[PDB]
DNA sequence: CTCTCGCGAGAG
DNA sequence: CTCTCGCGAGAG
């Protein structure tokens, strides 16, 4: 899995979070979206069974590597809190 | 309220949420830290009766003007999710 | 204390 | 959908 530069050109450079939020919609359907968390980890607050699964840590990196070229001021962890952000998004 | 340069001068400088940290520590208890929240808004998933209330919006201004001169990479938004990541570190 | 990170109400 | 932002488990 390689993103592809036709992908990244759909997508708004103004912001990091538009950027990402624009490409994961490049990427992924609203329901995989809506059913998936970044790292398929249980929330301290979800009473729940059901626990959401991951996203594929090669496609997360990919996704963080896109990114860090075009918003070279952004940190890793803020791109990641993004990705979450944009998930989140996909889940009313 | 104004931040001096010798508070300024006691914090680490190599990334912002250390130095926030730090500044926090400077002019804050760790009681006061434990409870307040940046905003003073109710938690989506408190079921507590009891919410914290907010900071000092000019304080929390003066903290973020301060920061964003040292990290000028830094935006607004990041600095506020930092301010209330040093609240939280308060509370175990 | 410290960081990470899924939740989710409420306002848009 | 979108953003903001307090929660809090779990690992350090």
């Amino acid at each position: 899995f390689q993103i592809e530069k036709w992908q990244i050109a759909r997508c708004n450079k103004s912001k990091p979070q538009k950027f990402i939020n624009d490409l994961m919609q490049v990427l992924y359907t609203n329901e995989y979206m809506a059913t998936h968390s970044l790292t398929g980890a249980k929330s301290s607050t979800s009473r729940d069974k059901a626990v959401k699964p991951a996203m594929n840590q090669n496609e997360v990196q990919e996704i963080i590597g896109v990114t860090k070229q075009l918003f070279p001021n952004t940190d890793d962890v803020s791109i990641r809190r993004m990705i979450g952000q944009k998930l989140n998004n996909c889940t009313k």
